[PDB]
């Protein structure tokens, strides 16, 4: 069912500040290794007049290489697959929340993405694209109301040095109930690996893991 | 360009806690005392399988009845006409985030909204349907970014008695700048007229008038 | 008990960003009619480093004035009296708690007051001193866990135009179960009417009344 | 100044739902190597109305292991000390502040620590006693403002199971401006090592590293 590459499509609709877009893109990864590329592109609404940033993350946890003893949650959710929901809390106020489809079709991923940003400043740093991308990341899950969440304080460097914090709240939902693991922890880190000057056109790359706490 | 009487046409996209749904609507109201009705048809994804209260108030401020020395920015916004936002933070982790286009066509207003609902528990009064209509509320206005804001602490009586609370933050958004109000406040009260037995046909009642402060 | 004149005296030991400070005061007013002031004098930590208005809500609502038909549970608490607690969440990351206990000592209330704010950016309008008093208020009360809960979304002035939003949540609660009201609402104005250059000393004056929704 | 051992002695003043209580210890550990320990002994408001969990994490950062490369910020503030204050925002909507003064005398650390935490439900897990210990974490910090900050995504387990979510949010402040760190994280695992039937008498053991994230 999962093989040990992978391709996945996505297609993406959203909204931040009164302004619509489409993006469409295509991936490919290893779902064991925890690797998975992506090349987006925007098909309508675009050049975007916010910083790309706060959508890359929205573009795989298929892919989270997860240890043997703990329960690889969205991997056993296929063929079916599952779907995806969060909150992104900007420190200046921006709220964005996304609910997305996750299933298989012909041996590709599918990913179906519907993105609603708002409250953004005008002067903020989304809204004057003024992110340098996010630093690497870890988020910290839990099983509950039959399904897993997480959260995760994420950071996007700001141009002008210093950082804008957002704090991330997921909840993945298989179709199915499969095996849910305990507490746990996972590492992220994306990369914009390519972009044209309106990023119209992006690449990014993605290392993400999962683990038990350091256990210290 | 705003007749005393004035009717609306209006169709939400959206999605709570992964369940797809479409519903449109025909109301009308006097724009200039603070009245409008209107009647809801669930044309996908019916039955919901969420309480209908959460929905209620994305479906009017253009009818908001102002006094002569406070600019009501949007009435002044047409024939362009407005968009507003909206984040409703619910005590139970339940968010939401709306997007909203007021326009005027031949003389009849014209509402699109894309709705987007996530982390609402299983067990709560929103997936358990346990809501009995909103308490009368004032929201709290004032400008900013150039547009128009407003909070408003909300909530829904229980069936089962109490309340549950929820913070709305919207954003008021001219398609063409207009003279902007200060300070001050909208009483509303919202009242479901009339529904079948699965939610799927919904009729709506709101008084709204904006104010200064009792000024005490 | 409660005469239609009362007097009361006030202690407050707080910090905010790492700085202490104590503060006595003595007020008066007239409890049902919904009129109070109170005479500050920064006792130590003096000069205070901070606006002055985020202090000015912690020093009465024993005296706001109450329509027959609304049970009044904080002068229903007396003598014994009642605490009540708050927290203050400002837009740009400020927070404050507050616990205090209001008796009544020989025909005079007395309140005792802790407070504790964090996270203010020093650069921030709090540490910087640019405010310039709250704008009038409206409180959403209600009963739950026994007590009174009350959410505010309340506003202090800039100096440099705009403002700079706070929300108010409080928890009154009578030294013993007494009389509960229902969903209803307290409009407030608090005036700084006499203040030396650093704030060492300082009056207020505050005028609040409970009401029923206008019910619009 | 900062020996391979070094003992602490710590006085808090608190007060949760309007319940206020006294706490004094001392505790010793090993600031180099990440570990340090301590006895407390409720001296005033005991038995406590309410989980002992909340009050662990306010009882040590000076003794987090950090490897060559990251500017330990709390140790270099020293002989003087740093202040630390912290809000914990729970998800049942308790929220407490913290403000705490480190200060090294004679060889020993000194702690004094104020605590206020407000709006916690009758019924929830707090005033309940429903906890069982809190399970390891991470910090996430970073530098601003001229201090260190940093948030912690928090849970308590509980009896009946499942676990309570708290968000940690935390301010450094060397008394003198000291190098600063990058972005970067701490582990942390503290366990209640002993307590008598009500709490009164309690101790707990810490292990607590910083490191730059794994860097996937």
């Amino acid at each position: 069912v999962i093989k040990e590459f992978m391709r996945f499509k996505v297609r993406m609709e959203g909204t931040v500040n009164g302004h619509e877009f489409e993006i469409e893109g295509e991936g490919e990864g290893r779902p064991y290794e925890g690797h998975n590329t992506v090349k987006l592109k925007v098909t309508k609404g675009g050049p975007l007049p916010f910083a790309w940033d706060i959508l890359s993350p929205q573009f795989s946890k298929v892919y989270v290489k997860h240890p043997a003893d703990i329960p690889d949650y969205k991997k056993l959710s296929f063929p079916e697959g599952f779907k995806w929901e969060r909150v992104m809390n900007f420190e200046d106020g921006g709220v964005v929340t996304v609910t997305q489809d996750s299933s298989l079709q012909d041996g590709c991923f599918i990913y179906k993405v519907k993105f609603i940003g708002v409250n953004f400043p005008s002067d903020g740093p989304v809204m004057q694209k003024k992110t340098m991308g996010w630093e690497a990341s870890t988020e910290r899950l839990y099983p509950r109301d039959g399904v897993l969440k997480g959260e995760i304080h994420k950071a996007l460097k700001l141009k002008d040095g210093g950082h804008y914090l957002v704090e991330f709240k997921s909840i993945y939902m298989a179709k199915k109930p499969v095996q849910l693991p305990g507490y746990y922890y996972v590492d992220s880190k994306l990369d914009i690996t390519s972009h044209n000057e309106d990023y119209t056109i992006v690449e990014q790359y993605e290392r993400t893991e999962g683990r038990h706490h350091l256990f210290l």
